[PDB]
């Protein structure tokens, strides 16, 4: 492999709450202004597409479906515009773009996150594992098969969210396929400090810390009550950094609760003295434990090749 | 994908039993009629078009084969007087019509429903899947290839009849494409409210709840001795009516033996709210079961480039 | 489609042996007879014109040649002048013939059987898709793409021959074309009673049993030797009738070896009694089981845009 | 290869109606006696244990329900008592035995052969492609993979039941395996004679034609009213007779309507002087025509790595 | 199979709340007088032994918190006191008894079933699929092997709870299993009325219904606020019902919002006049349609062979 | 088994020091110059690709972190441009060739040994399963389930390394498949003679042992102090010589200070003679010892079937 040398960019935003056009229009805006500086590339918050759901942590039960409905019109889809708007962002800046989403197929809702290669077409998915406290009440399971990690011009990608930090089994998983610069993406309300700093520890590679920040435009609409709306400001912000191998941070922190960027250069050809120390998947390991990992599409239901019918135009009968 | 709001209608009739060529007529009347007062879709009850054979169950296996020259010389076939006629009364009037009949191909007879949309082209059909306990000496086994849902303007259409309501694989496999809006028919003698209310609960859709009547027409022809005619009296009457996704009526409904229509205003925007509780096709799933769904077309002869043939004209010669 | 009634006649027969110009007038006299009496098709027994190659069989395979070379030059052509004076036969009496011929391509010979209308055009041919142990050296081989069934004004019309009624295949791709009238002809040796009326039950249709019976004039031009002469006299003699669909003749039967013609009414419209009980290619069938049947022409050279040619005339140079 | 020259014979008799554990011991004495006699092979008609279905034939799809109550709970339940009492016959003889009853699987009825040789052993099993007309409300269906053909020291073995013997893919399908020594049986109200010379010339097999009489004791309890004892009892019984490849009978005929047995000897070597003429899939065959046949073992439902469990007790109390 | 009859009992009753040793009192009592009226099967309703959770969706997911805590310390772990009591009032009695419960397990916590034997022995667990949507915060989800159905002198015996009777899926894993008596418990907030009548049809079984009842009592812990304490009273009540495998309910409902019991004679050969219609896994399948079934148990770890330990006594140090 | 007689070839030399591209030329050239002699197996010193780690027993261990970044980026990756270099050598030349290198699969380095068949393929790989005194510090241990010896034209091969004859139960396990050849390659510095031949005696194989030799390349970069550069010339010179089942050379000497190349016949047929004595996996043994061999191949992680995934072009999107 390659070892290359490059300057990677991690962004502090929110959206425009609920409003997709409005969302997607600020991503294309803020990749544009990103790449302007010329790194190589650019990472996003968690469920940036259109906003991740507060509602489930303040309202009992009941009180999420007057939301839901809402979100559901507003969620993306994989033939859609706001796919073809975000590939033209990237197409014309030549920068990997990784991007959070809720994407609908079928009749269920998920929680995505996409890659786009600067050819413009979208490499491949990743879906989450499985659902942290409240949001078990919203987005649908996860599956093993698809969990990649991609070779491109740029070292060994992949990337993780929330808290698929707090278990072992994951981090063995995606450290046995040689992944070498990683993204996290936090929603900001969870501690992200500690648990992002390990993982660098644990599997040497560059960790792009990425979180989000509230806004009026949300608490002015997520609550009916007096006790909700001063119950959502106990809630605390968070900060982004990107962190070496050894585990200090590289660059400077993006301060105070306000929209910004921060980047660094990175080095990758350097990852090679700390596996000197530890290499949890190979000779740092013992011959009476293992793993179990399974790479196959389960879904409920498999089409055998499907193929279209026949229809009798109004010309011919 | 839309959700359009619009309003639909279901028919309690009977036709002029198999006599086809008075009963396509009074079938362009029935359209004429549901159409004038502005419902978008029309459905008709089981086997509609030449009639349901009751003479199957008030006889032994050997007094059917005397009524089978009448049901097979009056049987449609694609194309034929019935399919062309029944285009112009859906050309005329701009709405979705759904209407079952006896086909007949090859030698062979089956049972199907015929699709028309407003530009009066046939969108496809569906057939039957296992023939019920009478039937099964009439009409032919089905094929698995031919279960079609339909994208439309009105939302995603598609439809059932008998006892197909009482197999768990057969809901399965429909609820695995996004159907929304459902038509289901019977004929008047099987009990039918709980397995239709039962399926709006498990896959959430507007259900049209359609059957048929009885008429001297029949019992004056179709039986012969005196405990044949005394027995075929004890058999009960339908019921007609349509349902929310919650499973309780949206329409009124009509009384239990005169012909005559109901119709309600139907949202399909409305669908979400239930969605939010359970998806069986989604994320209510466990990966311990699957299903496995071949749509390869296997007639038993498969003919390879159909070619045509050239003649000695007498002129010629 | 539509159900007649019309009554149908069967030859018995036999040509002047190798001679074509008697045999065909031998044939106009004959269809003039049968055509008096108002039978609307008529039928020939096998190889009629100009006989079948009982030759092929009496002696070893080098006594064949001598007789070969004598048949070869009393073939049929499509364009030949003993198509004609049958062509006229037929717009002269209104009537459907079938007749049997061999015929010569491509300095090639082959065995069919030829259709007429009562217009006088020729329908269509057929072509025996593989030879017995007597004709395997005198005739050439079949092709799928030439097995016809013919829409007409009396019902379905079709027809093997000779030991294809011992292979199942054939029975399925007739049957698959849904025929309702089968035309069958035998030479006479082989034993043909109990396998043309299996064929009648199997694919329910009437069958016209349709034979040849020996002479005095072939016998005297084939045998040579003494143990030729007494060894031919070992051949059993056929006969001729017709049967309906429940596997009984309705036909009287034709006396074991005299010339002469049988007819009976057909009633088409009674052929549903019995697809009550069966239907191979319909009801009565297993998914488990399939059948691949192309239908395209490969003829061993294809001409491609066939075009003529120019000529500089005398008075031009 | 082998051609193992040998004695073997058919039986007919009827069971005491609807009563499984009289059957099986009246099958023993039938054994028992005709292996006293030097046959190898001996063969049993359809539905022996307990009885084939009569009253399906009369009355009201109603009707027949109080008998079915009846024919459920002796139904041979496989592995059981009644399996156990025919193997010691077949171990304490040295005879192949064909047998044929309802078999049941789980909530459902099947109609099966059961074959056994020396060592006491089930050899395989067999299943319907399909019902009959009046018994396709009874019976469940087969599949593809339970159509064997077994080798053994008698040569090559296998065997249809009923109307099977009129289906054209059956017949290649069997042929397909190298067939030898061919059982078939019947109820004796349909024709056997055609449906067995034509199948036993277009196999070159001899086969085991074997059949069905009904006693005066199944009319006290099938028919309960006098139109129906008068509409019954007007049937045909079949002959039970044994054909050699040419479509001659090798056996005295049995008598028309009585307990018999009849026994003939087999000398397989004779099959080779008739392969010589036809091989419908040998050298007979041609490019254009096929057949996909499909074998894999389709349950619907299908168990795959399959465990046990436990019951706790006592230890800790 | 064997056919037997019996009484069988379902019971109405409100535990003691969040006070396991005060509700394994009250079950000794209830089972002792249930079995005195000769009863040979009792159920029991929904979450029973500990109770079920009402303050999992009255509040936001930080109140719920407080409560956890109780819980956890009154769930039963695996063997315990609480099973002693219980399995010693199955021995007492001769009844077979079936419980629901919070199965301690680990650190993690399960919704389960127990069922117990006349001896006292205990037949095996059962274990809740997937959580619905107000109680997906507490429970862990169970797995394809814990699923069993088992044979005994009540005839076969299974169970399933909750929303499970609304996923296809379930219906056809339990139906496949050959299934003849079932019981269902449930929390009676939900309508069940239709899902427990449609299940009595689509698999042909007595279903024996049971629910709880609030007491006035969970008040004064579950709702802390007087909107709370409000909004909590507008809650639905539930029935308990024996219903015959065609709808028809056997006993009168229990008739008031009270402790009480309800009881009908079963007579397991009344199901076989119904599995004449329609069997779903047997006759009224289809080849197009399968699905594929795991019960490879699959623990997160897999922990194999464990050996006991030796220490070194304070005697020989 | 067949008893080969050939020509075989020890070569002592060393490698372009850490540069891969130099080492592997260096090596192609050496083999068109042994293979010239006609010798048809030719064997190289330990770590020719791309060289011994001396700088581990020179310095402390963060000393050794400045070279092995150098060291990784010179690995042989499996397949590379190291692999098809070798592949054609073989190739050219028809004679199997052995060679030892640093291979990298995964994070880790493990020291190789790979075969090379005459038709250009690798026949198999073996891993070092033990690390020595300083080398722990820089490779991981081998396993079980890669310990393989070949069938071939040549007899049984197979091969050790180092310090892998101290121990005796590989000794054993590599004697139970019956090897005949065996080549055992050293770094150089270690006391061999003595240890390699006893192997001779032991197992009753022809033993080729090679060595590698220091040069100024390494001295004048491996150190920098004088207390390293004076301290690095203690290590003693290497040896190559080639040893028959007795104990006793059959080679010449190469010279103790240089590169060179040494050879003699082979007569494996003379093996049978010294095995009379004793094999201590045949009859020189008892049954009160005993040895378990497991080679299970178990990697710390194992991925089960897995393939590629879906990719939507940047033209399609």
């Amino acid at each position: 492999s390659i070892y290359p040398k490059f300057r990677a960019a991690a962004v502090q935003a929110a959206p425009i709450y609920l409003n997709l056009e409005a969302s997607v229009e600020k991503s294309c805006e803020l990749i544009d202004e990103a790449a302007s500086n010329g790194a190589k590339l650019v990472a996003f918050p968690e469920a940036f597409l259109p906003g991740y759901p507060w509602f489930a942590f303040i309202g009992h039960p009941e009180y999420t479906r007057k939301f839901y409905h809402e979100l559901y019109k507003n969620a993306v889809e994989i033939p859609s515009l706001a796919i073809q708007k975000i590939s033209e962002a990237a197409k014309r800046n030549e920068t990997y773009v990784c991007i959070s989403c809720s994407e609908k197929d079928g009749g269920s809702l998920y929680l995505a996150q996409l890659w786009f290669n600067p050819n413009g077409d979208l490499i491949g998915k990743h879906r989450k594992m499985r659902a942290s406290v409240a949001e078990r009440l919203i987005w649908g399971d996860g599956s093993g098969s698809m969990m990649p990690v991609f070779q491109t011009e740029i070292g060994n990608l992949g990337g993780l969210m929330c808290w698929e930090h707090q278990v072992p089994l994951d981090l063995m998983a995606m450290n046995a396929q040689n992944e070498q610069v990683h993204v996290a993406s936090w929603p900001g309300y969870f501690d992200d400090e500690i648990s992002s700093r390990y993982y660098a520890i644990a599997t040497q590679t560059f960790v792009l810390m990425t979180s989000s920040i509230y806004t009026e435009e949300m608490k002015e609409m997520i609550c009916l009550t007096q006790e909700q709306r001063d119950y959502f400001e106990t809630f605390k912000s968070g900060h982004t950094c990107i962190y070496g191998p050894d585990g200090e941070p590289i660059s400077d922190m993006v301060p105070a609760e306000t929209e910004g960027i921060a980047y660094a250069e990175i080095d990758v050809e350097r990852v090679i003295d700390y596996k000197y120390y530890i290499d949890p998947a190979g000779h740092y390991s013992n011959q009476s434990l293992s793993m179990n990992f399974n790479q196959q599409p389960t879904p409920v239901v498999k089409h055998l090749n499907h193929q279209k019918n026949e229809v009798f135009t109004y010309e011919d009968i």
